[PDB]
């Protein structure tokens, strides 16, 4: 019944752990013994050498070091030591830990709503943080997951999983299997049923590594959280955790009230830095300041949003009482106790300035990875940055907030911070921006743990670390290609088609053949202008590769070839598409993967009309694809000193972000076994050093990629009635993708033969071109 000698113990009989408040199960004496605040949190000169008083918050007695409960500034005030922040960076070449430490501890210092750009304020406001950032390893920014809300991001940090995989797809969710709702406020969130994957503290415990608590009752002051962490670190080897987390509700709280750019934001940032100072001072006191790896990380940024920039569903829908809306910086809509198609139509391009866009979740940009969970409603609203969506005018209250977050994770204002400091991180090193899904693997590496399966690309962040305990290995090809020669005659083909008619590898396949990582049968097909990997199962290329020089010439499809499709004599009639299917399918047309517009000669252009280069395309989609092919590829080649393009189909009918089996394809061209892609990708590569052409590049590569939804209309693009130069590129930028996203969706593995290290290539594959 007592907390005596058990305050913040690590293990209905009453509790003294840091969460007992939140379960209201603290012992009677918990507040009096575990939450002392007398004399506050700093030693002063007159307190030095005091007789211990057990009522003090922390201690300045001679014995306090033997007890591990000195105030964090005790050595500075009472033994003439300097503050950690006043010492120069000294490179930490190896961990300097007490004997009997078996690995360097990790302290995750997470800051709620810490926008990346707040680092620009410097050592005047945040001297401790600025030193961590200077002396350690930092990124200019770290990309959060969608939605850019607290719980989905913190749990992503902890698990390496997209929200659709870990299950915390929002701060609020409804689970139809449970018939219950999860919210920030309430007891429901404490139920383990909501939480999937395997968070870091569990991964650690399962592998015999002790974790401190990762959650702090809001009642526990920040200074006490630091002292508790420091006290735990002074535990004997058999009890001491190896991983700890601190969380700060700032600067989020202030960011919401004043917005991200308020002068009132300086004080919260000063307070966070002061807390960082206390930890680093505390660590220095314990001589652990060259032992512990410290991660300073946020969950997401903060945007200017005021209640005056709110769209109301009641101005679109004829009855908003039939719907339940999860509102704000995103929208999720389901039936109250109603028809989806009607709802989407009523929300689509109805006002010129319309500040959100409806999507069926499967049509959301694939880069969001926000579909494959029963908690994500079919109907989704992407809200423009700076705006909210709500059900009706009465739902806005007057404004109480000037900042918010939750928007699309490529939005600048949503980006957050990463700093790594300690023996295992590099010294004075800047690394490119990366996604928070990657951190779990790193944290596992830092702790000697095997990560549970997750969505990071293990190895992609090796360049953050002085020492790597993980070397990635390139996956093995599963299917070997065939290289068919000419073995069928024109007259053997009955495809209903009609037409009025080996340095390929050096030129067109710059980074090696893509490896097929699933069992299938496919053919390598060579031509003057392009190479392709043609699937006998799907009757089309898995990929088509070609290189367009800066100086390449765009030509038209001549009239006499407008409807030309030619049989490919290297491939059987039985493993080819047929033109009758397209003639019969009233809604479906076709396009070409290698564009006829970029043929090297009139003679070569005939290759582009081979049936093995043809893919099913809605006429609506052809507007987008034809523009990309006719105008944008030349534009990119001209800007980037040539480009290599790999394009192809994706099939993801079950919207899990993973390539479909034949079994999962739900749509075929009428009367045929020609599957309809859900998306078309392209990967566009050139030299990072643009003074070198794409085909003669000695160094780092530069990539941008997209996964375009293969839609029968352009309802997504409200300006699609206009010329393609007004909207298609905007469409493409929205559906920007990582190469890795394409790899998951195709079963292909790119960049197998380059002059770059595999870890560098993994970094390249995880890059997202954001266009901000
Ligand atoms: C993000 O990472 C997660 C975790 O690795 C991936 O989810 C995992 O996906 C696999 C493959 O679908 C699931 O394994 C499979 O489970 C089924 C059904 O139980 C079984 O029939 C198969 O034999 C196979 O083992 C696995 O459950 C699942 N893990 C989760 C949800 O935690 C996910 O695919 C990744 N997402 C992307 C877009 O790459
Ligand atoms: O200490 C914690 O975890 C630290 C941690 C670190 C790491 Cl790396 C991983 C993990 Cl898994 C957890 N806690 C997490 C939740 N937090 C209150 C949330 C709630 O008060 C809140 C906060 C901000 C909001 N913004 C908003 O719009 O609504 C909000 C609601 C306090 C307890
Ligand atoms: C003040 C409030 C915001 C605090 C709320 C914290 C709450 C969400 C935490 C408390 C306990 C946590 C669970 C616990 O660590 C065990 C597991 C096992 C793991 O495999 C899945 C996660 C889960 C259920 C934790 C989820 C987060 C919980 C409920
Ligand atoms: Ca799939
Ligand atoms: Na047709
Ligand atoms: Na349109
Ligand atoms: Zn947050
Ligand atoms: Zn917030």
């Amino acid at each position: 019944g007592s907390c005596k000698g058990r305050c913040f113990e690590l293990q209905p009989d009453c509790r003294c752990d840091n969460l007992c408040k939140s379960y209201s199960s603290c012992c009677h004496d918990f507040d009096e013994l575990c939450l002392k605040t007398a004399r506050g949190w700093e030693c002063t000169k007159d307190r030095c050498g005091e007789v211990r008083n057990e009522e003090n918050a922390c201690h300045c007695s001679e014995d306090c070091l033997s007890r591990g409960d000195c105030c964090t500034n005790y050595q500075v005030v009472c033994k003439g030591e300097s503050h950690w922040v006043d010492d120069d960076c000294e490179e930490i070449k190896v961990p300097e830990c007490p004997a009997g430490f078996v690995r360097p501890p990790l302290i995750i210092f997470s800051v709620d709503g810490f926008r990346a750009s707040y680092m620009k304020k410097g050592s005047k406001v945040m001297p401790n943080i600025e030193k961590l950032r200077s002396c350690g390893t930092h990124a200019p920014y770290m990309r959060p997951v969608y939605p850019t809300k607290t719980f989905p991001n913190l749990y992503t940090l902890a698990t390496g999983l997209y929200p659709e995989s870990h299950g915390i797809v929002g701060n609020s969710m409804y689970d139809p299997v449970f018939d219950a709702s999860f919210h920030l406020r309430g007891r429901e969130k404490f139920n383990h049923r909501w939480w999937g994957g395997q968070p870091l503290w569990i991964t650690a415990t399962k592998q015999g590594v002790r974790a401190g608590t990762f959650f702090w009752s809001v009642s526990i002051p920040h200074e006490r959280r630091i002292l508790t962490i420091l006290q735990w670190l002074s535990l004997p080897d058999n009890e001491r955790p190896s991983v700890y987390a601190f969380y700060s509700e700032q600067p989020d709280f202030s960011g919401h009230k004043y917005g991200p750019f308020g002068p009132e934001m300086t004080n919260p940032l000063r307070e966070i830095d002061k807390t960082v100072g206390q930890l680093m001072d505390g660590l220095k006191q314990l001589r652990l300041h060259r032992c512990v790896n410290v991660i300073f990380v946020g969950d997401h940024g903060m945007e200017d949003v005021t209640c005056d920039r709110t769209e109301f569903l009641s101005n679109y829908l004829t009855n908003v009482d039939d719907i339940t809306l999860v509102p704000g910086t995103l929208g999720r809509i389901r039936a109250k106790s109603y028809d989806p198609k009607t709802i989407i139509a009523a929300l689509t391009c109805k006002k010129p300035d319309q500040h959100f866009k409806p999507y069926m979740k499967q049509h959301l940009p694939k880069r969001l990875h926000y579909a494959n969970n029963r908690r994500i409603e079919d109907i989704h609203l992407l809200v423009d940055r700076r705006w909210h969506v709500a059900r009706k005018p009465l739902d806005v209250y007057k404004c109480f907030f000037q900042g918010d977050h939750g928007f699309d994770n490529k939005v600048n204002s949503m980006q957050t911070v990463f700093v790594g400091y300690g023996p295992t991180f590099k010294y004075r090193t800047k690394v490119p921006p990366f996604e928070n899904i990657e951190l779990y693997n790193v944290m596992c590496d830092l702790l000697g743990l095997k990560p549970a399966p997750n969505n990071g690309t293990h190895g992609s962040l090796n360049h953050l670390l002085r020492t790597n305990t993980f070397r990635p290995t390139m996956p093995d090809e599963v299917s070997r290609p065939n290289y068919p020669g000419i073995m069928y005659l024109q007259s053997e083909f009955d495809l209903g088609c009609t037409c009025d008619d080996g340095s390929t590898k050096e030129r067109h396949l710059l980074y090696g053949r893509p490896a097929v990582l699933y069992r299938t049968s496919y053919d390598i097909l060579y031509h003057t202008d392009f190479e392709s990997g043609y699937s006998e199962i799907f009757l089309m290329p898995l990929w088509t590769s070609y290189t367009i020089s800066k100086q390449a010439e765009v030509s038209s499809i001549p009239e006499h070839l407008t409807n030309c499709v030619r049989p490919d004599v290297r491939v059987s009639p039985g493993f080819s598409q047929n033109c009758l299917a397209y003639k019969n399918d009233k809604q479906m047309s076709y396009g070409f993967l290698f564009p006829p517009y970029l043929s090297s000669s009139p003679e070569a252009k005939y290759d582009a009309f081979l049936v093995t280069n043809m893919v099913p395309m809605y006429p609506a989609f052809k507007r987008v694809w034809a523009y990309f092919q006719r105008v944008l590829v030349k534009k990119y080649a001209s800007e980037r000193n040539g480009v290599n393009v790999i394009s192809g189909p994706i099939f993801d009918y079950n919207y899990d972000g993973l390539r479909d089996t034949e079994d999962e394809i739900k749509q075929y061209v009428e009367g045929s076994s020609i599957p309809v892609p859900t998306h078309y990708y392209s990967i566009i590569t050139s030299c990072l050093d643009f003074t070198q052409p794409a085909d003669k590049c000695d160094g780092p590569l530069s990539v941008s990629s997209f996964i375009l939804p293969h839609r029968p209309d352009n309802d997504e693009s409200c300006a699609s009635s206009e010329d393609e130069s007004k909207w298609v590129e905007e469409l493409m930028k929205m559906h920007t993708a990582r190469v890795r996203d394409i790899e998951h969706l195709t079963g292909l593995d790119f960049y197998r033969k380059t002059s770059r290290s595999y870890s560098e290539i993994l970094t390249l594959k995880t890059y997202l071109h954001t266009y901000e």
